[PDB]
């Protein structure tokens, strides 16, 4: 029936070694948007989940015209990439693998080409994503502002962060819930003086203000960062107090043995994690962009099956439910179901949203 579930370390982790999927089956009111690279319809874990719903957000020429093949139709929501139809399994998978919600079901609203994304894209996604009803919205992806200060031109990217805030109130008001990638940069957001110094790398800071992992920052977004299979926070992950962690998988040992022994020694066993990609079978992956998803059809469930009409009242029941692995809340779907608690130009220059 699922021929890789042993191959699943990371959502073992998460359901309990599959206790939670014979806890709850979603009916078909329920849905997840997600915003990211597309999706391969066709890919056999993934066609039966697909919803009524889609756009195309990238513009003709893609990324600051460097896509001449993106044609801006707002219908092509064909993956290039491969991370949005992984980030999807991870949400929806019925088959070979198991999703933390297998068959619920996804829409898809593609924000990348094949390479960078802009916040004016992702914010009319996520407006686009509320109001086609999707109740979840997953965002695996995000950029560094700077929102105070100034950088060597005499502005910052307030701007930006106000465009965000706009369509994640909108969100809100619709009744959706956004749930976001913390950042594969290994900061703790909270030390602004470490995110500056990171900054100072890819870009021309004058004076330092404030910086934040956007759209993952506000507050009533749910921001995800990453743990590896002994329930650490991952080596890249960045570390936010008010988080919640989900596997995301480590390059701890990437880094220190190289590629070559990684491979041969098998460590991407249990390093990395394994889902659906756009050749139509699938692939091992790590980042922040993995653990959101898991979140996102956690929260999807607990959605349908207590009837949560307020994501502000979503929220505080996830947080509740979320044991401590080492300080950090963790997600544990049987833990959530069950419900105890009641409630040069580079992939960070400014305005450049990337996958986590």
């Amino acid at each position: 029936s699922h021929d890789f579930w042993d191959y699943q370390w990371d959502m073992k982790y998460v359901t309990n070694n599959g206790e939670s999927y014979a806890l709850y089956q979603p009916s078909k009111k329920i849905s997840v948007g997600i915003i990211d690279s597309g999706i391969m319809e066709e890919h056999p874990d993934l066609s039966n989940s697909l919803g009524n719903y889609f756009k195309n957000l990238v513009p003709k020429g893609g990324f600051d015209n460097e896509e001449p093949d993106e044609t801006g139709n707002p219908s092509d929501i064909v993956d290039k990439m491969g991370h949005g139809t992984e980030v999807a399994g991870q949400i929806t998978a019925n088959g070979n693998i198991l999703g933390v919600a297998p068959g619920i079901t996804v829409n898809i609203y593609r924000v990348f080409g094949e390479n960078l994304s802009k916040s004016e894209w992702v914010a009319r996604a996520i407006r686009r994503a509320a109001d086609d009803g999707n109740k979840v919205i997953n965002i695996s992806a995000g950029q560094y502002l700077m929102i105070s200060g100034s950088y060597d031109d005499g502005t910052n990217d307030y701007q930006e962060y106000l465009n965000y805030k706009s369509a994640i109130n909108y969100a809100t008001a619709k009744g959706s819930i956004v749930v976001a990638a913390l950042g594969n940069d290994s900061l703790n957001i909270q030390d602004n003086q470490t995110m500056i110094n990171f900054l100072k790398r890819f870009r021309s800071i004058k004076v330092p203000g404030k910086v934040v992992d956007a759209p993952s920052v506000f507050e009533d977004v749910i921001a995800v960062g990453g743990i590896d299979g002994y329930g650490n926070i991952s080596d890249f992950s960045n570390i936010g107090a008010d988080a919640i962690y989900a596997p995301a998988g480590t390059t701890a040992n990437f880094k220190k043995y190289g590629q070559d022994k990684f491979v041969s020694q098998g460590y991407y066993l249990k390093d990395w994690l394994f889902t659906t990609t756009n050749t139509g079978w699938y692939q091992y992956v790590y980042g922040n962009s993995f653990a959101t998803p898991k979140v996102s059809g956690a929260l999807a469930l607990v959605v349908d099956k207590y009837g949560i009409k307020n994501p502000n009242q979503l929220k505080r029941f996830l947080l509740m439910n979320s044991p401590e692995v080492n300080g950090n809340r963790v997600l544990n779907i049987v833990d959530l179901l069950n419900g105890k608690n009641k409630a040069a130009n580079n992939r960070n220059s400014r305005g450049a949203v990337s996958v986590r």
